[PDB]
């Protein structure tokens, strides 16, 4: 990872908060090419000081993401270690998550934008799983909308899959119950089931929430009823707009052995 200078970024506006992680809009101060001089918008992700000691699973996620290079995958520009700091400097997506969006602009979000949206996450996930790379972590709040559909000129939304964070493999049990139902049984059972079934799980609840307005399925749950709900081998409700919901739902196979490839998601979304 680049080691990239505290006296080299600014911090500005909070935009939220990650686990065990604050978030902010930035600015960092860089040489580009030609030599020439940008003060460039960036997104840094900052660790909280009380836990530092998950620093290395911290960094570990972003490693991740940039172990491999591809248009649908956020770019990492490196890492700031000064002090007593660990940040995550990453590109700074225009128009922010995909579950804020899918709120925001609801009743103007028709079924072909959110079929583009789901192909365009098919396809990374089809990047990851040919490169048997886990993501562990796939959600719409993790989903970044580039480029806003504009239909005057045939232009399709564009998204990219942020980093998935500290890994569950090492979270409390209570924060991966509170993240049910994208967090998947096996997972639930046992953290270090954690393999590339999981993705095509969480894949399946993030389908849920694009098709759903941006909703979180089983939020009036609490943790002991989203167990229960995982014991009782329940699904998601159809989305109104029901158009994936079978997509959904063979995603969500409680047998991981069962959960179909990108590759066979990708063509039920091209058959559509
Ligand atoms: N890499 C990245 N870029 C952005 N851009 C962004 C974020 C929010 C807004 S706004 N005004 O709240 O709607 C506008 C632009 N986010 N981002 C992230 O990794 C990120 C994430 F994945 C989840 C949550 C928060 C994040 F920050």
């Amino acid at each position: 990872f680049h080691k990239i200078r505290n006296e080299d970024l600014i911090f500005n506006e909070s935009l939220g908060q990650g686990t065990f992680t604050k978030i902010f809009k930035g600015v960092r101060r860089e040489v580009g090419d030609y030599g020439q001089l940008h003060e460039t918008e960036v997104l840094l992700k900052v660790l909280d000081k009380a836990h530092r000691n998950y620093s290395e699973s911290f960094f570990e996620a972003a490693s991740m993401m940039s172990k491999l290079s591809h248009k649908h995958l956020v770019l990492n520009y490196g890492v700031c270690v000064c002090g007593d700091e660990n940040i995550l400097v990453q590109e700074f997506v225009k128009f922010g998550s995909l579950d804020t969006y899918l709120k925001k602009n609801k009743n103007c979000i028709n079924i072909l934008w959110k079929l583009e949206v789901a192909k365009q996450l098919a396809a990374a996930m089809h990047f990851l799983e040919e490169n048997t790379l886990i993501h562990g972590n796939v959600c719409a709040k993790n989903i970044l909308l580039i480029r806003e559909e504009d239909r005057k000129t045939g232009n399709p939304p564009f998204i990219k899959l942020s980093d998935p964070g500290i890994s569950i493999t090492v979270l409390p049990k209570d924060i991966l119950q509170e993240r049910i139902p994208w967090v998947p049984p096996e997972c639930i059972e046992n953290p270090k089931n954690l393999n590339l079934a999981t993705d095509k799980w969480s894949f399946g609840t993030t389908l849920w929430e694009i098709c759903s307005g941006g909703d979180k399925p089983l939020s009036a749950l609490d943790s002991q009823r989203k167990l229960q709900f995982y014991e009782d081998r329940h699904q998601l409700p159809a989305p109104k707009a029901a158009e994936l919901a079978n997509l959904i739902n063979n995603c969500m196979d409680y047998e991981p052995d069962h959960r179909p490839s990108f590759r066979a998601i990708i063509r039920d979304l091209n058959s559509l």
